[PDB]
């Protein structure tokens, strides 16, 4: 496989958003597999709607504002045959009533996969398919400071992960690393993004619950 | 300047509301406004009282539903040292007497500044201040009933504006500014307009524009 990847560079993936003060990080995590799998198919790079799923995927068990998971918001998707634009159905950063409008609807998906709990499975699917959704341990103070290099916490879990994120990639310092979107605002991290150690014993659990819509 | 700026997305903007039978569309403009820049300053978004500018900027020369004017808004909050909240000063579509109460004021301003009569002005203001408030002419059947895509009514006038709403961005799909109205979410894109930028101060867009300083 290649040693190196970085879908930002092939168009893949938006600008880093900002989840604000709700725990809508699983929503952010699923719009952007799916952003990648809409321009995979299309080669059309169009932001999708978190507060569509924010809203509305409360039947496929997300509790919103309190938390959910990327493969219920890719249930969703599939169950509504449709999510709308950012632009259509703007981030509030809490719970509304559902106003989905199928007029808006710019991507949908049939379904998802669940990777195998192997970083070797991970890399594979990083390579062939595009950024990937996973689940992270993130509630370590060396992970809000972080700005800068491979990040590695010795008390990370491998099990119990709290955070939703992106793989856009993954390399080398000229020591490998994964390419992690985050959802925390450009001002965090390095321009929104943290390198985290790859084939390191699965550090903070980032191949133990990864997965990505099909289209 | 970026090509795209969309401020809903950085936490600068309340959800759209309606202002009902009411010629209120400035003090909805000029609420917008205002919110984004007490985002800006604090970090905090809280609805503000259109009904407390309706009721009470009549000293600063506005006539509540039969209409007004965002600077004036701006002077009323200025004169009067405070705006209560919209939870706490709630709408109801028509004038009352003034029941400004301090205890509830939420936002303040010092002053407020009109942006050059020029689209290339407004992109900057909007890229480096926020959502700004803004008059156009609506009074064509086609904004009227807008839905998508980018809003261009060759009717429309530049110098008759008659309808105040806040500009919370732009981008291009052919460029637009993304503007949010006051006639509830069913109103065209979820409330908002793709309005022509760049096109001849398309419906008079940059003619009026203004935000507050806080
Ligand atoms: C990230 O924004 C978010 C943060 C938590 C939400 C509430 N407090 C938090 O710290 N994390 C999640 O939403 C995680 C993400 C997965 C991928 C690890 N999932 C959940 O917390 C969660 C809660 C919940 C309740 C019912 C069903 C599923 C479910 N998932
Ligand atoms: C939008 O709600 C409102 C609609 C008009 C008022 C009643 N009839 C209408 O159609 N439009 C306004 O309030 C406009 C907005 C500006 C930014 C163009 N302003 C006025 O009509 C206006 C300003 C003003 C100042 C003093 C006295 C009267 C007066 N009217």
């Amino acid at each position: 496989a290649p040693r190196s990847v970085d879908w930002r560079e092939k168009g893949y993936v938006t600008p880093v958003k900002n989840q604000g003060q709700c725990g809508s990080c699983w929503a952010f995590s699923a719009t952007g597999a799916l952003e990648g799998q809409m321009f995979r198919k299309t080669g059309r790079l169009i932001s999708l709607s978190e507060q569509n799923l924010v809203d509305c995927s409360g039947p496929q068990g997300n509790e919103g504002c309190n938390g959910g998971l990327m493969d219920y918001a890719f249930q969703y998707v599939q169950d509504n045959g449709g999510l709308d634009s950012e632009e259509s159905y703007p981030y509030e950063a809490t719970e509304e009533s559902c106003k989905y409008n199928p007029k808006y609807s710019v991507a949908n998906d049939t379904g998802f996969v669940d990777i195998p709990k192997q970083e070797k499975a991970l890399m594979k699917a990083v390579a062939t398919v595009g950024p990937i959704s996973v689940a992270i341990d993130a509630g370590h103070e060396s992970f809000l400071f972080y700005k800068e290099g491979i990040y590695f916490e010795p008390d990370c879990s491998s099990e119990d992960m709290d955070h939703g994120v992106l793989v856009v990639g993954y390399g080398f310092e000229s020591n490998k690393y994964w390419l992690v979107k985050n959802s925390w605002g450009e001002e965090w991290g390095m321009g929104g993004y943290v390198k985290m150690a790859k084939d390191r014993r699965n550090h903070c659990g980032i191949a133990s619950a990864a997965s990505y819509p099909t289209v």
